[PDB]
């Protein structure tokens, strides 16, 4: 991340997400990912605001495709997105997060390792390790929208109350990423029907986040309609 355009402008909790989710991945075997037109820095306005995109992406033998994306629209709102698409043949769980601070600080603090399996749970492995993190104590918890039935109980959507729980949200990620890692070293290949569940499981993951209208609105007011629906289902979240 030295040669982020944008890390150096960022809110401070995503600069530390960033490097924690960086710092994860920097010794795992890694591949190049090529996003569509072989992605990384994109800007765009329209009648409004710029908005500028930078966009880092690899993929592991249990990992199909890990996606680190950094924004920022003018001067008044910040975005993380990182997902970890798994390979569904290892039947991983899906790691999300999405931070979103305006000059005010975060408004949003999203962070999920996300069910692929038919019956909507996270495998046995996961609910133990998750739950022996602890629940946290967050004082400004946020509801789901109906599309986030995706999201694992284990979820977290905040708005950060104070320095204490950002550095709490922060470690969570960090332990989330850290159970992920571990599990993905044990996983081993699945049967094709557990496989083409999986599949499916990522399929209905991707579908529900393109449904995020908050989303898709910053990105059509600096593109437009159709540069939005394409980066949505062929960048952000795209069908396999
Ligand atoms: C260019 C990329 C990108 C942008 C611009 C972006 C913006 C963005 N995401 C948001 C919400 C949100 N984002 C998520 C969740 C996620 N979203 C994800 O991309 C992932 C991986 C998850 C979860 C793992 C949810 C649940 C909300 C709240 C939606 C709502 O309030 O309706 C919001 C509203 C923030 C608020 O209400 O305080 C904005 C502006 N998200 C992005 O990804």
């Amino acid at each position: 991340l030295t040669n982020s355009s944008l890390m150096p402008t960022l809110n401070p909790m995503i600069q530390q997400l960033a490097l924690a989710i960086a710092a994860s991945w920097q010794s795992l075997p890694l591949k190049p990912y090529q996003l569509p037109e072989d992605l990384g820095y994109v800007e765009g306005r329209l009648e409004g605001e710029k908005l500028v995109i930078e966009n880092r992406c690899y993929q592991t033998p249990q990992f199909r495709k890990m996606h680190l994306e950094l924004a920022k629209v003018g001067k008044g709102l910040d975005d993380l997105h990182c997902v970890m698409f798994p390979e569904p043949l290892y039947g991983l769980p899906l790691f999300g997060c999405d931070i979103v601070a305006g000059p005010g600080g975060v408004s949003a603090a999203i962070a999920d390792l996300s069910p692929t399996q038919s019956d909507r749970q996270l495998p046995a492995a996961y609910q133990k390790s998750l739950a022996e993190l602890g629940q946290p104590e967050f004082e400004q918890q946020r509801e789901l929208p109906p599309w986030g039935e995706i999201f694992s109980e284990y979820c977290l959507f905040i708005r950060p109350s104070n320095v204490t729980e950002e550095e709490r949200f922060v470690q969570r990620v960090v332990d989330f990423l850290q159970i992920h890692c571990h599990q993905s070293i044990v996983a081993e290949p699945l049967s094709e029907a557990q496989t083409l569940e999986h599949r499916q499981g990522q399929i209905h993951y991707c579908q529900q986040q393109q449904k995020n209208d908050k989303t898709r609105r910053v990105l059509e007011k600096a593109f437009g309609e159709a540069w939005a629906e394409r980066y949505m289902s062929q960048v952000l979240f795209d069908v396999i």
